[PDB]
Formats: C-alpha cells, structure tokens, sequence
C-alpha cells in the first residue's frame, strides 16, 4: 500500500520541477532578445534536456513499480 | 532480509542530507536574484536553477529504486 | 493495463528519439564553433557542452535499456 | 568479478573527485572575485550530483546481489 | 532476437561515447600544460567533474545490463 502511496507523490514532485524547468527556458527564451551567452544557453538547453530525459527516466522506474 | 533493508535506509538518508544542502543554496540563489545582478551572474544563476534541479530529480530516482527494492 | 503501460513506455521512448535528435544538432553547431577560432575560456565552454552532450547519450541509454528491462 | 570492478572502479571515482573537492576548499581559503564564487556553487552542485549517483549506485547493486 | 541487435548498438554506443570524452580528457591535459586564469582554472574542475559523472553513468548501465 504504502509503496503506491509514495510512488504517487514521487511523480507529482517531478512534474512540478518539469514546470519549474518550463519557467527557465521561458527566461532563457525572453533573454534572447554575443559568444559567451550563445554558449551559455546552449548549455542550459543541454542541462534542460538533461531534466527531461531524467524526467522520463523515472517514469520507465514507475512503469515497473 | 533486514541487513538487505538496513543499507537501503542508510543510503536514504545520504540522499535526505543532500536534498536538504541543494535547497538551502536554491534559497540563497533566489536571494541573489531579487537583488539584480551583473549580465553574467544572470546566466550563472539560471544554470544553477538547473543544475539543482537535476538533483532534485536524482533524489526523487533514489526514492524509486529503494521502492522497487522493498519489494 | 498492458496496452496503457506499452503506449506510455512507447512515447516514453519515442518523445526520448527527439531530445537526443536535438541534442545532435547543438553538437553540429557547437563543432563548427569548435573551428572557429576562439578565446581559452570559449574553447573550454565548448569542452564543456561536449561532456554534457556525451552524457545526455548515456541517460537516453539508460532508458533505452530499462524499456528492453520492462519490453523482456 | 563484474561487482569488484563495479565497486573498484566506483570507489576510485570517490577518489578523483575528492582531489577536486580539495582544490575547492582550497579555492575558497584564497580570496576570490565574485565569478569564482559563483563557478565554486556550480562545483558544489555538481559534486552533490555526483554524490546521488553513487547511492544510486549502491541501490542497483543492493537490488542486483539479492 | 531483436534484444540482442539491441545489446549490439548499445555496446558499440557506449564505447564511442568513451571515445569522445578521452578526446576531450586529452584537451584538459594539454590545457593545463599553458599558464591559466583562474577562471580557466574553475573551468576545468568542472569539466573533469562532468567527466567523472559520465564514468557514473557507464557503471550504472553497465550495471542494468547485469
């Protein structure tokens, strides 16, 4: 029981940092209104991009659960 | 059987400890942000957004194994 | 049941075959960059985004794996 | 044999990123300018990072084993 | 069958993965071999603190291959 329990709550969290990830890339989307920037976004898309696959990731460990 | 579990709960709260470490800076790194920064520390602290945030995630993948593991 | 979790698991992997597919094209922007030419500090940006890039590949490995892990 | 050089080559890596915890601390007794402070947050992030994936680690080894 | 077509990539895979991080290995060695910033410095503690969390990811797969 308490397995369903916390595995529930587990994808909650995630999709509330999944949407806090969203309200970063909207920044880094409104902050490209020079070298150093450009490479610095591509790295917090990289990192963005990260986030999602560690996001899916967790919902292949539940599809187990 | 309990051993097998004891070393799960061990490795919970290391998790737990770090968990708790990443939040504080997050807090410390909305501070920072209030105050407006240089053009570069801008970009610095939006990477360490994500940057915790991958933690959180990776405490939150910890939690699944350790379920898939009690059982 | 089983054909929820196989759909799920379907566009699990498949919604994965686009975020490395975009990761791909970064990599062909950031290696004409890596011709350029460039300051010391730039060079090790680019270094940078290679690792992260090598390492957004073993994460979609890893999932790809766990979907043969469910798929068997 | 597979788990020895799983822990062996784990807990070498345990090592290496110790000597970059080092420098860190190191780092931080010099008096820095406010970019590095900022790159030594980033260090420890990262160094958290890499502490989670090694008790993840140990989970899929506890699991594995029994 | 098709599993093991699976193993085939993803083997292969990998070991190109380990491929393009010792050429970037070889680049922070070569880099260290010139005088540095101290932010340059910061850098490559990073870079080898990314290098090391992809020798993470390699055991963890390895270790959900066994």
């Amino acid at each position: 029981t308490r397995r369903k329990q916390e595995m529930k709550r587990l994808k909650y969290e995630m999709e509330k940092i999944r949407e806090e990830t969203e309200e970063v890339k909207k920044e880094i989307e409104e902050s490209k209104k020079s070298e150093s920037a450009k490479n610095l976004i591509l790295i917090m898309q990289l990192l963005i991009n990260q986030i999602r696959l560690l996001a899916l990731q967790i919902r292949m460990l539940a599809l187990q659960l």
